[PDB]
């Protein structure tokens, strides 16, 4: 079929098919005003705080935000109108209802209205797509350090000496698989790494500064 | 045999067997004055700068420093005198010369003189031994970062946007085997890691401060 | 050929072939007086301290002691005379000399004289054979213990608490391959193990006591 | 959600949400009086023997003791108040009831009261956490020994001789997986190991003695 | 080339090329009188005891016996004359000498004389070939049995009871690879196996008896 | 719980709990008269042929015979009284009925009466336990032999010759897993193996004879 | 139990248990008249065409034919009467009905009547058993051939040349697993293989002819 | 370098460099008259039988025939003149002689003369190249068949029955690696395969017949 | 040592150590005039065509070009003077000569002169370094296509139909390992791929056009 439709989005598809023309047009306007990099939580909170929006939009907001992952899975080589028609067929086949012709056309028209524009969201999910062409990425880390004292073969001598060691442990996702990695350190190397990363941070700040003509974004 | 004698230390063993009584006693005194954690390079440089020492000591200094790795490979359960005798036999069997009885006894006596004392050096190599009961340890790392701009399907629109990414690569030894590991980062996580490691550094400083009654050393 | 002859035993075979009749007969007598479980070092030391024995016996003593490993590799189903003849052929083919007929017969006769009797030595090496039908056995072990103190998140509180841990490491041979194994313990389990092994030791002593009619040996 | 809530603790969560203010405050006091290293069985028995405590506390005692494993899974970087709120939400979502606002606030307040303090319990579970950063640990062992007699090829000779062997078998957990290991011994090595472990025990006693200023605990 | 010529048979090939016409004809006669199943040792001993045969035949007897393994490696589809010519070329190329034309023709003629006939030897090596189309075959075995007594937890009771066990170990060749296999038995199963193998032996004797019109051979 | 109670033994446990005092005492007497090595079938048949025994004993006879496998799974270090109490609790928790206090005490008392004594049965199952510390054991075997005739490339010659081969196939259990093994033989090796096993059988008979002071049993 | 009873044969077992004495005796006679190698389809068709036989026999004919696979799974070492009794017990335990004593005895008697004789069928399934002691066997094959023409780099030259190739593909069962194998051929090798297989066919015909005293069968 | 020059072709390259102009031109003519599919042996025999050709051509004939494998390893995209120059350089660098300029030019001119034309040979080696784009191909096979008789459990019955089986074994090269494959057959399947391959042979003959306008070749 | 010195560059190092001051200064000037992306062949050809340069420069030109791979293996964190000193030591230790002090200083000074500047070459090898942080890259490919005709089961019908197929094969290096990959295509997909790659080529041209302020290079 046209799309690998999740079975949970079917209610959102029904809401969008039955949604009012005013609501879809206003949502399209707001999406066209959406800045790049906005996340799902902020979008849904803004929808909630918008009084003119019924709960239908918020209940379908996740589906709307999910469009960015399929807005680029589709390509300019195809006609958005035919994409809307085929996806309406896919939803009527695998979704909640075999939509009647009038609501089928309403859903297709709403798809065309909303799937159009969608520029900043599509670019955001492209940045995310360009982001993870790689193999792996961090998620978190934890630092652990221990100290241990030095003893004698015969304890007729009191313990005067010890040793301090350091450990780091990190977490990351590789090829859609979560992972972690464990290492032990000494303070001097930690300081050296701090110097390296501080130098790279200054580089990054200078890069912020270099192209005042262009914007550079953090995407989460 | 008593020891897995390196074939390069044979000249050092010959020098020690023929070494003067004054030189061995003075070297034993200096070693008994050696602070814990002193490395081979510093010891050899100090030997060189000491005028009373002939080149024999410096040429055997590496062997002297190598004793710490076998000073603990031996154990208090054995008699140092018999250890010296057996190692003299091992050297006379696998080493340069089948030592004559007089020089055999001279070598054994010199071993007893110098292998005795050797407290701080033995404790240093114990710290190194207690150090690497683990599996792996760092050696170095390198930070790499890249930036990339965002484009349009049709370049009727000028490029206004881009994305900045960061990469770290690290090197380490595991189970006597050198290794490396590669990861990509974002600035926020780098800052968070900096905060973590700075907190741990403050912890380490407070640990420096906590036990004024005991010393804690960095060993290299 | 008859035996997988070591190339170092060839000198011992030559000595035995040329050895005096008095010496071989006396050695056969002494071997027939040998108690079970005697090791090579004790046998060679006794040979050295025996004045009537020339250095030929001591230089061939290791070969004599090596017979126990091949005294059972052979079996009663074969004639010791033909075994001696075939092994003389094997030595003359792979060994030092193509023995002349007179010394060939002398060697065969000496083999028959000495390979005969050899009761306690053969039984000792059978015990060793019955010993290692298994897979693995110990060789040594080492006990290691460490202690570590408990700290606070904020060191406004002084450290009042710590923890003590124990470690054991062991060495063993499996299937002719040396091995080791590492574990960490607590004092209570160490005490419990001490109780178990003490109970088993009392069992072993009672077993010493139970069969006064039979002897039980430790073989090394 | 906030926590990987076990589905059996839901009743304990309900009890805690509906629990009396006097009971939660008294339990918080008792927990603040709890010494480090106390185990679940002793805590529950003490709760049972305490007359002022209803069966609600004992039925939720296991959940209370389970907090130590999640008291450190959380970290000081987060606000305990928000932790309580989020975990109340998690319980109301995955647990028994969609708690009403009044009992929701009661549960959050009770969490704040009891999750606070909890110093010795948290330190105990930290010691357990610091305990098992390793790979494996014992659980038990069993000692087995056998004896076997020596025979002749022809039994015209009566059996006068035998051999005694010893076996040890041990059990341990590695990486959350139970394991065992099997070895055979001789009495001499058993005695040698006894000597080693006794020496280490004397070391441990001297370590007990060395730091009178600090306490060291056994945790089970 | 025609054959994977062993480099040790080259002397035998030279002897055969230079061998007398009378000797080759007599050897061909004797081989045509050879019964099936005769082994190399018996053939060589008979050659030695035959006075009319020079040492040339015995020194080439092993090569003659080796022909059976290549007498069937060749096939009736090829002309024995051309086989002799090609193998003479192979020997002159890889062997001792680039044979002169006269001795080349002599060798080819001798090959034709002797490689002809060779009926019983060829059939014997065919039986050996038909023998080892399988995967594996025995070579030897050894039987081992042990007995062990039953003890009490407290030896206030004297040992009245024991247990007897049996072991068998076997050796075999599989796919040109030597192998062994180990098992433990009880007396009853040994008796049952004895009964089975005795029944099969009676079957084999009846099979000896059944076809008086045909002969059946043991080949070694 | 105390025991991994089979769910089929629950009826036997109920019968034993409700069983008469006379019956349990008589069964304990009979078990104390039981010789070592008696199997379940013989015990149950004897119970059936005993007129004073009701069907309760036979229906619980299998459970009684199953005690030997758990009579040694328990150990002398534990109190049989507490073992009976804990197993009564285990049965009342996982078994047919939450036994009333009077029948609970009756069951515990019956367990103490019958679980006591049980000397020969416990020793029998110990022999079985000492039996299978190994890896594998036989269960059966089958002997197969075939004969095949020798033919010619051209059948102008009548077939005069053939070959006889032998095969053995065996079955065994390894590590609680059934197994089999297949081999082909020749008559001579079969005869040799017969000689070996007959020699070992004579050894076993001489071992029967050697210790008239002790008994040795076959256990099935 | 006695047999791994298929759950579909239970109806056949019921029919046989209730079958008339005349029918079972007549079927036993017919089976004793059955020639070796008869397949299930022919046997069932003959049963159908036999007017004296009710549909009971045909409905149980498959079970009757299935006996050959278990007629040899049993062995002469066991009593056919006890085999019938035990299999009647197995059917009454795992089959349709807990047979009443009268019909149980009827079934056992019918088994004894019919399981007896059964000579040619048993020998047929033995031939099938002797057949598949091997690893694999054919099931089918398919021949495929293709031809391709030769072209020029520049087609200013007309194509005058081509190449013809051949392919064979085959199917077989190995170790109860179906398999296939694919190869490409040339006409000359196909002709050579035809010659080989024709020669072997002539060999097989001569083998048909050689032993007029014995019969040789094709079994399917 | 230009070509992976074999070190044995160096003499052929020298001969070609020093070869006469008449000889190279005549050889080029003959090669231009060579039909497609001619093999090395036939070409060399024709060269030998040609009186006008010196032994130089035959000694370089193998190199000439080897050109087809490198005549297509080169491609029309390159200039044959520059190919000749570069290969002359390669031969002068890795070959016998650092050719003088005059003989260097002679060799290049001879290469251009002979490497030109070479149409049928190049097409032949292209057919061979187009041949082995696949993975594997036959080399030979062998057919083996056996027969075995059927016996009784008790030989009171004479053997009346037997079974005949068939075996095929084949050899092939895969990915430049020689291989073989073993299977057992029955006469019926052999006949069926004969029918299949005969049908395919008739297909191949009809394919011979179909395109009278084109030729199709067998290449060896 | 400082560098993993190739043993072939030793002559280049000697030449550079003995090289004239004028030559090294002129070469440094020329290198500072070198544009980015220049390859070794062009650099060496330019050196050859430069009359003022002796053959010393060309013979050391490859070493000079090899500096880019080690100019970045070193880093700005180190002093180029000390790098030159350490590499002079490395060459004097592992290279041709233990350089005399005067020529040692000359070599160090020449290294400082030439290793300095080197901007475009270093950036070129950085681009190559930034190039192959990936895993693999192409080297070549080859396109192959075939056509095949459609036939009938019975050739009473003439062949009117066929099928055309296409194949592509490609070569690439992965992780310093050469590789290839094989696929079959149809004309339509080839056309579609042509359209895709043409669109991407237009994109690349527009990218050429977009940043007139910056240069973008092809590096080989």
């Amino acid at each position: 079929m046209k799309y690998k439709i999740p079975k949970n989005f079917l209610s959102g598809f029904q809401i969008l098919s039955q949604l009012d023309k005013k609501e879809i047009e206003e949502l399209a306007k707001l999406l066209g005003e959406l800045p790049v990099g906005s996340n799902v939580q902020e979008f849904q909170s803004a929808i909630q705080t918008n009084k003119e929006l019924s709960e239908n939009a918020l209940k379908s907001a996740d589906t709307i935000f999910s469009l960015g992952g399929l807005l680029l899975e589709i390509k300019a080589d195809d006609s958005l109108n035919q994409v809307a028609e085929d996806l309406t067929n896919a939803y009527a086949k695998e979704g909640e209802e075999e939509i009647g012709t009038e609501q089928r056309e309403q859903l297709i028209h709403n798809l065309l209205i909303v799937l159009q524009k969608a520029e900043n969201l599509k670019k955001t999910f492209k940045a995310y797509r360009l982001l993870f062409e790689n193999t792996r990425s961090f998620r978190k880390s934890r630092v652990m350090t221990d100290m241990r004292m030095i003893f004698d073969d015969d304890f007729q001598k009191k313990n005067q000496t010890g040793l301090i060691i350091h450990q780091l442990k990190l977490e990351y996702i590789e090829d859609n698989t979560s992972k972690e990695f464990f290492i032990s350190l000494d303070n001097d190397d930690v300081l050296k790494l701090s110097e390296e990363l501080k130098r790279s941070l200054e580089k990054e700040e200078c890069i912020k500064r270099d192209f005042d003509q262009v914007q550079f974004i953090n995407i989460k």
